[PDB]
């Protein structure tokens, strides 16, 4: 019986030394096994595997605690889905554009590139160590693990078309937004006024207007009575806000926003670009960078810096 030593892991933090039989498959010895994202379940050990780290499914109480503490999920499919995405994302290119890590276009990844660019510019702390650790690598120019984790957390596969807003709402569930707070007042000429308070993810995201200034002054929404009412922002406590609406032609003014999602196409099929406000306006389209003093284009998300806002409307 010939053997080598390898490490198995669910997290790549806690390594578990294993003596492996070179006459059995990894699958026979460990269950589903991954080597740098590749499924080696049905492969027999090779001498070059000595001292390498293999991922395995949590098949005992030790591994399940380690996996839960790292990923903050008990979904047994998660590790498998992360490894299948990572097997493709480790082959993408991560261009440095304007001091930011982007992604060269591939497998409809424009929505992921736009989310990655946005996450480098808004103030957000991820709760799971997996996302904290992979985000740090993405900043250092190696975003493959971060992109594969986003796909696993959102239950999306490489190649699937995606929406930036939907992606940010899933990721924001894993971010520490617990103390974010939004107070709204809605004024109806029939029904009167209604003040509500939102906490967490709901406190930082709004669907129906791109303009943070217009949200502060009043937006028109349908009341339950069938009239139009006026909704406005009374108080905001958060490090950023995300304002979204169905794609429409919109003017981004230098200095008035952090970054924005441009979307061209239709609900089914389309392309995201990323607009950021530095000393001038930059349009990041994967690896491609164009700059202008002005922008007009089909915008669907705008991100704004915030700390504490209280309306002066009495
Ligand atoms: C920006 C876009 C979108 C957002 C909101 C309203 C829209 C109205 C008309 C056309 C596009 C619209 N996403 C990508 C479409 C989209 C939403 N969820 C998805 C899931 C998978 C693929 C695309 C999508
Ligand atoms: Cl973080
Ligand atoms: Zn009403």
């Amino acid at each position: 019986v010939r053997t080598i030593k390898v490490f198995t892991t669910v997290d790549n933090i806690n390594l578990h030394t294993q003596v492996v039989d070179m006459s059995m498959t990894y699958g026979q010895q460990f269950g589903p096994t991954y080597l740098d994202g590749a499924d080696v379940t049905k492969i027999k050990p090779h001498n070059s595997h000595e001292g390498k780290t293999f991922y395995v499914l949590p098949n005992d109480d030790t591994l399940r605690v380690e996996a839960f503490e790292y990923y903050h999920t008990t979904d047994p499919s998660f590790l498998g889905r992360y490894m299948s995405a990572l097997n493709h994302t480790k082959k993408w290119k991560y261009p440095q554009v304007n001091g930011l890590t982007s992604i060269k276009w591939a497998d409809n990844n424009c929505y992921l590139a736009t989310a990655l660019l946005t996450l480098q510019q808004i103030e957000l702390k991820f709760n799971p160590p997996a996302l904290q650790d992979a985000y740090y690598r993405a900043r250092a120019g190696e975003a493959a693990n971060f992109c594969a984790l986003i796909l696993a957390y959102c239950n999306k596969t490489v190649g699937e078309l995606g929406d930036v807003r939907e992606t940010m709402s899933y990721l924001f569930q894993h971010a520490n937004l617990d103390s974010c707070k939004r107070v709204l007042n809605v004024v109806c000429k029939t029904c009167g006024q209604q003040q509500t308070t939102l906490k967490g993810v709901e406190a930082v995201m709004y669907m129906g207007t791109l303009s943070y200034e217009q949200f502060k002054k009043g937006v028109q929404i349908p009341c339950t009575c069938g009239k139009q009412a006026t909704k406005y922002l009374v108080q905001q406590e958060s490090p950023f806000v995300m304002m979204s609406a169905p794609p429409a032609q919109y003017e981004l003014k230098h200095g008035t926003f952090t970054c924005a999602s441009e979307y061209t196409g239709n609900y089914q099929c389309g392309h995201y670009k990323h607009i950021t406000s530095k000393e001038t306006l930059y349009c990041i389209d994967g690896a491609l960078l164009t700059k202008s003093s002005e922008y007009k284009g089909p915008i669907t998300d705008v991100f704004y810096k915030e700390n504490s806002y209280t309306t002066t409307i009495k």
